[PDB]
């Protein structure tokens, strides 16, 4: 679990291939020491990863602690699902500023649910008469609050991204 | 409008064929000056009609006026439409008794309208929240009526035949 392949811009073409996997936090002279040097100081080739996300071929390796404890920052199922919560947004501390601002529905699992919860538990509306007991279109208040939410649908559950 | 061809009885296979059309009333006399005798009297030959429902071969002729009262008796917009509501029933005093137990709906046009005639603008059920507005399937209310309720759907409108 988010583990790099970073060595080394020395024989830029993969030769000198060292360094198997780095699990986080991971320092300079760790891997300097796993590595030894290509006799000047031109590494962390990044080539491969396990990571929940994105990363770039030359990200410093600062960045990625820093990427490392936004991700322990984060709960664990959005730890989970951050290649789903990430297409929304773009960035990390972007998702930070509106990590307050997530529906959680281990409950609900489609959308039918979700207008099952709104309308009933919730009591978005109040009566349900036994006359009008079944008589309540979830599928078109799914429609409705798919037009107007933005929602995920995930593994665990759906994430609704209300601001 | 409601005009007969009746005559006659005297050679059978429609020979001595008189007597073009008699919308009604119609007058034993009337008819027997029309087309004189056969020597005799059978007559009323019912061949042809232009008549809003069934009628008979050998029906009498007070029969037929009867029948004409009990079509004059009734609204024009029943009389109409008599094709169809003779259908659920079968005869016009059977239809003179609950004479009194049709609705009419120029208003409502399909099944659709009736539900949303009888939900909405009835208030059979009071609340219709902005958030519970759209959510009453009236697709579903118009199949369960159409299993209680005996409708008719006609030109004019819809007919509901309650007791």
């Amino acid at each position: 679990d988010m583990q790099v392949y970073i060595a080394n811009l020395g024989k830029y073409n993969e030769g000198e291939l060292v360094g198997a996997w780095f699990t986080f936090p991971i320092d300079f002279e760790e891997v300097k020491e796993k590595i030894g040097l290509n006799d000047e100081y031109e590494e962390y080739a990044i080539h491969d990863y396990e990571l929940p996300f994105t990363v770039d071929e030359y990200t410093s390796i600062g960045e990625l602690n820093r990427l490392w404890e936004m991700v322990s920052e984060l709960p664990e199922e959005l730890q989970s699902e951050l290649s789903a919560l990430l297409t929304h947004f773009s960035s990390i501390e972007e998702l930070s500023e509106h990590q307050e601002d997530i529906i959680i529905h281990s409950d609900c699992d489609d959308m039918y649910d979700v207008a099952r919860y709104y309308i009933e538990e919730t009591g978005a509306l109040g009566e349900v008469p036994a006359s009008l007991q079944n008589y309540i279109d979830y599928q078109a208040y799914g429609r409705d609050l798919d037009l107007s939410g933005t929602f995920i649908s995930t593994n665990h559950g759906i994430f609704e991204i209300v601001y």
